[PDB]
């Protein structure tokens, strides 16, 4: 294990939904926050940290987050 592969990126996501986790394992957010999803379990559930905020990371469902797909390719 080697920690620099070449072609690596992360999947940045929107809670556009509020939600408050249960147990530890869940990550607690809420409307108007940022994921940083590094280890997704499934195709409906991602693991991530709360952007500058590592010390929170637990699983999440996507069906609660959009990931922000930001548009503009022309220069300035």
């Amino acid at each position: 294990g080697s920690s620099g592969s070449s072609g690596n990126k992360v999947r940045r996501v929107k809670t556009i939904y509020d939600c408050q986790a249960d147990n530890d394992d869940e990550l607690t957010f809420i409307e108007g926050e940022v994921i940083i999803v590094t280890g997704e379990e499934d195709q409906e559930w991602w693991i991530g940290h709360i952007e500058g905020q590592p010390e929170r990371k637990g699983v999440f469902p996507v069906s609660f987050v959009h990931i922000l797909s930001d548009s503009g390719p022309s220069s300035g």
